[PDB]
């Protein structure tokens, strides 16, 4: 309705946490949906724990040893993702003398079933531009598609759209104008965005450089 109502909807304004550890988060939510970015210190225990959310999880910057269920494996930055299934322990070490930037999503909505590869991690691939100039990269489960886009600047941009799967994100570079329905936010390094089914969205970088985004359609809507 109101522009206020519609940006609390889409944008949701994140809660900082911030835990003994030393770990910060962000968190953004709506609904069924978390999405927390986590900035984690050099040389860090994230003690395991387990929960009935699937999480989703990825490095942005740094590098993570993460283990799931008892899987461990080095995560590089923007080349790795994993799917803790409902109940399965996780946990990680920043091992290094360099902070980690982790985004996680966490979820439990309805007639979903979480699978996940049988050793937890997925496995990247590119594929051609999802429009010319506007490089992708994937990891794909049978719910979930997590796609890496760089939207170039100097009007680089993605149509006003709308399709049935959900689709949530977050920038991970620069910025671009972001839009939601009615509602249009200049995105920053970890601003959250939650379409609904069927809820128009669309964006534009007006800058002058490219910027990255992680964007995740539940279910797949490119590699089904
Ligand atoms: O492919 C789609 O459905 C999209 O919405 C892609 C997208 C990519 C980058 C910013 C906004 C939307
Ligand atoms: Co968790
Ligand atoms: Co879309
Ligand atoms: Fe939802
Ligand atoms: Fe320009």
């Amino acid at each position: 309705k109101t522009k206020e109502d519609m940006q609390e909807l889409y944008f949701p304004t994140p809660k900082l946490i911030e835990w003994e550890n030393g770990v910060r988060q962000y968190s953004t939510v709506r609904g069924d949906t978390e999405v927390l970015m986590s900035y984690v210190p050099p040389h860090t225990n994230v003690e395991p724990h387990q929960h009935k959310e699937v999480q989703i999880g990825m490095v942005v910057s740094g590098e993570l040893m993460m283990t799931v269920g008892d899987v461990t494996r080095k995560m590089t930055a923007l080349e790795s993702a994993y799917i803790a299934p409902p109940h399965v322990p996780h946990g990680a070490r920043n091992d290094t003398d360099q902070e980690v930037i982790a985004i996680d999503i966490k979820r439990l909505k309805a007639d979903e079933t979480y699978t996940s590869p049988e050793d937890y991690f997925l496995d990247i691939f590119k594929t051609r531009d999802l429009l010319p100039g506007m490089e992708v990269t994937f990891f794909v489960e049978d719910w979930v598609e997590i796609m890496l886009a760089k939207i170039p600047g100097n009007g680089g941009e993605m149509p006003f759209h709308k399709h049935r799967n959900e689709q949530i994100g977050i920038c991970i570079g620069g910025g671009y104008d972001m839009t939601v329905e009615g509602c249009t936010v200049e995105m920053k390094f970890g601003t959250a965005y939650f379409c609904e089914p069927r809820e128009d969205h669309g964006a534009i970088n007006r800058s002058e450089k490219e910027s990255k985004s992680i964007n995740i359609f539940f279910p797949p809507r490119y590699n089904r």
